[PDB]
């Protein structure tokens, strides 16, 4: 059923890995980031992944905070990685 791993089993760096992959795919697509940021590779720095105090074996996504700043602009987004299912949703 599950694609993908539970999300107390994915380290920082493994989260970081795929929401990075995932983000800089969709970037080539994504025409108002692109235009605000000036670049389809934009740099990437990355913040603290919080993760709950209760309830570990039951959290079923991970945030994966990051700004992207390329020429014209720079910005933070918010990677919510889906561990089980395989995907990303930004905010
Ligand atoms: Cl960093
Ligand atoms: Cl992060
Ligand atoms: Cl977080
Ligand atoms: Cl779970
Ligand atoms: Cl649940
Ligand atoms: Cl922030
Ligand atoms: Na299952
Ligand atoms: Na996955
Ligand atoms: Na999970
Ligand atoms: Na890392
Ligand atoms: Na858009
Ligand atoms: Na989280
Ligand atoms: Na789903």
């Amino acid at each position: 059923e599950d694609k993908g791993p539970a999300c107390y089993q994915v380290s920082d760096e493994q989260a970081r890995t795929f929401v990075k992959n995932d983000y800089l795919q969709r970037m080539k697509r994504w025409d108002n980031d692109v235009q605000l940021l000036g670049t389809e590779i934009p740099k990437i720095t990355w913040e603290k992944i919080e993760r709950s105090l209760t309830d570990v074996e039951d959290e079923k996504t991970l945030l994966v905070p990051f700004k992207a700043e390329g020429p014209d602009g720079k910005r933070m987004y918010y990677g919510m990685y889906h561990c089980e299912e395989g995907y990303v949703e930004y905010a």
